[PDB]
């Protein structure tokens, strides 16, 4: 079998690995980093909270999610930006020029969920390129799916991605798990390489 | 004994867990979910580090810790609101209504805290269920003993609740461990069942 | 060999120290805590998105990393203050009187900075306690070197340390890891022992 020592080894290894962003990637569209939403070029906030402000008010501190969200890494449930209905998409700038080989999503979990349930997750995504800084012809670099069913974070790595490098990139959503009103994106980040 | 692998598996479960607000049950109480403080219903703030503002001064960006810290997840040494004296309450507005099975109180460790001590922790406390939103008779949910010597996070499982619903409780500090001028609440948890 | 349920003490110990802020140590640097830092006798700020705030620009949100951030447990790529070249300081009011047995420096781990290195990590330092409260001859509480091979977090004991107490200490940055333009530190910690 295993020693009491090399049971110590593992867990300090697996804690090492957790205490590197949970999965041990470069974050390039990770705000703190210099990455930022492009405003201009985001679908229209929805706010998930409606009901509750409507019925009992708008607190003196409160405002609604922005785009901004989905590169900051609090995702404590409701910490998300919000869309109306199932296709939205974001486009971010990335911290840095880099050879995109991974993108990662992640939502709230389903323990955290009423019932146990995340409808609002987003389903089938697609990631774009933008070349240049214009709205332009965005060159997809790779289209999936997440998994409602699987781990709360989950990356998603190129089929043979080019060489060619990128610091704009959108997230497209295309379906979300069924909510009938909104999709809410906790956190999206970019990996791959740069200079 | 055990394998290499099966000690994987374990670790991975453990970090899941870990990763899942620590026990793994949804807060209904959380501020981000869309819970508030009723501040009209809350002691009145005690400012814990008024030594260190009248020697030292006020900060420019400084502020006190208002009831809403305790819905809020950060609970690093200080990130905790205080009121004065060892009895206190504060009334949470829940994100949700809600059958409440239970309740979860946390304290900064020891091991974080000068001299391993946290006399102002709470100690005694019950839970109240408000039906109608009015400062009315609240409805004893149940009486616990926060533990001093136990966990840094403690859930407390009511007896033999109804299946009444509630979306306002109200946090019922009756006792401290011992600090002779204020009590401080690092989070205040709500766990049960919506609709 | 280890039994099932031996792995699973195990790892919940490892995770309860995880949990107290990685190294189970009281912070007297750490500002929720009642420490700050003396702007007055800190080096001068370097902004190190100049590059990115150039060429897009400065967002409506956008804020300079000031000494503050050095004792705030949010380090996350960034997240870090930086000064200019290889040499600076900065001087901490910890939140208590203490005999101060021990430091923490921590930097970005590697694996989630750009081409796995940190140059702008800090290398050779020393600490200073001051005994009165005015820039006066601090007195060397110990010389020591930031490891960029090492893990992330670095705990430095003095070495014979004096009985003799201070609420007000210098780090002071002597070298750096080889980046050209600037050294940036992104959590700065005091042990020891209070009254
Ligand atoms: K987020
Ligand atoms: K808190
Ligand atoms: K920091």
């Amino acid at each position: 079998g295993v020693t009491e020592e090399q049971v110590h080894h593992i867990v300090k290894q697996a804690l090492q690995r957790y205490s590197e962003d949970r999965i041990g990637l470069a974050d390039y569209a990770l705000e703190s980093g210099g990455a930022s939403v492009i405003s201009t070029r985001c679908s229209e906030t929805y706010e998930t909270k409606t009901a509750l402000l409507s019925l009992f008010g708008i607190p003196l501190w409160y405002h609604s999610q922005s785009p901004r969200v989905i590169l900051q890494p609090d995702v404590h449930p409701g910490n998300c930006w919000a869309f109306q209905g199932p296709q939205g998409f974001a486009v971010v700038r990335l911290s840095a020029r880099i050879r995109p080989t991974a993108v990662t999503l992640e939502h709230v979990p389903k323990a955290l969920s009423p019932n146990s349930t995340i409808s609002s997750a987003p389903k089938d995504f697609a990631i774009f390129g933008f070349d240049e800084d214009l709205q332009q012809e965005g060159t997809l670099l790779g289209k999936f799916t997440y998994d409602q069913d699987g781990e709360p974070i989950q990356t998603f790595h190129f089929q043979a991605p080019t060489m060619a490098t990128y610091q704009v990139v959108e997230l497209r959503i295309l379906t979300n798990w069924g909510h009938p009103e909104y999709t809410c994106i906790y956190r999206f980040r970019v990996h791959g390489e740069p200079a």
